[PDB]
């Protein structure tokens, strides 16, 4: 059996979501949370990770609301060893390497603040994340003018040196 | 071999990071761009010495930290050494970004303590032989002091629910 | 590179300061100190002079306090071959010629008991004294009455002959 | 040539300085002003002989030292000679001030020793031909006496840290 379903990630506007595949849930949920604290001062987040054996969604973080939401999204996804992070006061570009560098992390499915979906397949054994829909799909290739625009915007955002 | 002890000049609260790299004209700009990705709002100056033309290159996003980074770098003089002075971010938030850079060999040290760079000089040029990162420890912590620091670490913000 | 900074001379009220440019620091700090002793009996002072090669501020004198202060001021000025003198029980007019006539002295930047500043320029090589602010600046020309006043005061101070 | 030996009259502890100058009416006053700049609190009398009116000019800031300086100067008589009697200052503190004066040619001697001025006299006037500055030495110091004077010089106040 292979039934596929689409899960809409529930998160408030401005909150960044990161979905990944890990190992050793009881240790990692806490250890990865500690690691996230070292990435950006003031980062606020919730992290939840699924443990297969007891079929439990573990969670922690340093923000009640994001913790509740991370756990809710994680248990819905259900897939074993999948972890969900919901954060604010930090961007994926400031934390992805910290996550990829964690010894119990296998991979990261995706990360952003766009409307986000997790595609899950369920078999007679359990569930598996087969992909993520990170926002709407692109359907046109940028023009030279649009190239200039994005580059000016990147500098305006703060990625500029003297 | 002549040995000099250079006091790093930096404002109170400013973090300094000294390292050894390569390809100065490219790296001074590229590492600066990388630092911008480490922590939003980070303010810094970075300078790096180029041997051939004997020039201290520099950039960043803060006039004063750039001038100070360049001053410290040229006083150190050693080729391919880079000096970073930053604020609005801590070493623990950026060291991996620096170690991850393809033109970086190593990082001598990083902190906000009174800092010194020990430099050796030969007939060719100079070499960083070590760094004095603050005062030296002279007492091993007691069990009570262990509890003290662990409570402080949590109070600083390193705590999870 | 040329960064300019202003250094405020730290000294007790009533203490006279003399800043100069010399040569052969290890010899001169001691020899000039000996010379000062011949200028006015009872003179108490501290003298410090910067030696470039070892980047050390040398000092001596015959007063612990003035010696510590002279060295503190000299090391912060930093400029090689610059010497700083802090004295009491003697006035500049009693010792300037002794200093100017020392064989290892190039010049004297200034001397007085007014609030005093040393303007220093720093390059990639080292530091240089580019000037001294000897007290507040004059902004008005004396009147004939003030002229009579200062002349009476000079006599009252003791510059009067029978 | 007649030769006279003049004993300088001065109280114990007073220092005498005899010199040869020029332009007496200006110099007696100007050199006195200069002496005041040498050491704060200096007390003295200065007299100088003017040839054409055959007058001994004098000034200073001490009535008795002035009277004595003038008496000694007129007894010496020689034109353009000046005599200084001072206290609250030593020759080592003022000799350069005197030598630096534009109207001073030379300084014959200076001390607090028993002092004599040897004067020669012609049909025109008088001339200082020398000074007897205290007793004459008759023994060369021993190595031990060297140590003795050097310790005394430091004790007097000529010592640095
Ligand atoms: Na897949
Ligand atoms: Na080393
Ligand atoms: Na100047
Ligand atoms: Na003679």
């Amino acid at each position: 059996m292979v039934r596929i379903e689409v899960i809409d990630i529930e998160k408030p506007e401005g909150v960044e979501v990161i979905i990944g595949q890990g190992n050793f849930s009881i240790f990692t949920v806490d250890d990865l949370a500690r690691a996230l604290l070292t990435a950006v001062p003031g980062i606020k987040f919730g992290i939840a990770m699924n443990e297969a054996k007891p079929q439990l969604t573990r969670y922690t973080g340093n923000d009640p609301e994001l913790e509740a939401l991370a756990a809710k999204n994680a248990v819905k996804i259900g897939a074993g060893h999948v972890f969900v992070i919901l954060m604010k006061n930090a961007y994926p570009i400031n934390v992805l390497n910290t996550i990829k560098n964690h010894p119990a992390v296998a991979m990261i499915y995706g990360a952003s603040e766009n409307p986000f979906q997790v595609i899950v397949a369920e078999t007679e054994l359990g569930r598996a994340v087969i992909g993520v829909v990170d926002g709407k799909a692109a359907n046109k290739i940028e023009t030279d003018e649009q190239k200039k625009e994005r580059r000016e915007l990147v500098e305006k955002i703060g990625y500029k040196i003297d």
